[PDB]
RNA sequence: ACAU
DNA sequence: CGATGT
């Protein structure tokens, strides 16, 4: 089992879980940054993962690319998998923003198709994924 | 347990 | 040490 170099990771970073939370795509191979989410108040690890593999998908499919996406996160290949995001953040007026872009995203995959395969990162043999924020 |  | 998830 070899990594597929010619792909997209996907990393969440936060400050605090529940707190900040922001995300990023890297080129697997290369290192280089393809995009970066602007930090959101309050969110949970999971939630941010699950918006950085949904953002993944748009940006591929925008750029006509059938390269798959890297994610560390079981929990969150499975929500995609399932398009729903089983999170229990509480909703109120702090974590409104991120649960409107999670169902926002929930929508998203409700209403477009993809091929790209969603493959989980093996931290234990390769590593931490390309996509990292180096924040642990 | 496993994954964050 | 705390948290989010299957
Ligand atoms: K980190
Ligand atoms: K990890
Ligand atoms: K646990
Ligand atoms: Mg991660
Ligand atoms: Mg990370």
């Amino acid at each position: 089992e070899e990594i597929i170099w010619e792909s997209l990771s996907v990393d969440v970073g936060s400050q605090g879980n529940p707190g900040i939370v922001e995300y990023k795509g890297v080129d697997t191979k290369t290192g280089e940054v393809l995009f970066e989410r602007e930090p959101i108040p309050i969110g949970t690890n999971n939630m941010g993962e699950f918006l950085a593999i949904v953002h993944g998908l748009r940006y591929l499919k925008e750029r006509n690319s059938r390269k798959p996406i890297y994610s560390d996160s079981q929990t969150a290949i499975k929500w995609v998998k399932d398009k729903k995001a089983k999170s229990t953040l509480v909703r109120n007026e702090e974590t409104a923003l991120i649960w409107k872009l999670v169902d926002e995203a929930e929508e998203w995959l409700n209403t477009h198709t993809y091929e790209t395969p969603i493959l989980k990162w093996q931290t234990d043999k390769w590593g931490e994924i390309k996509a990292d924020y180096g924040r642990k």
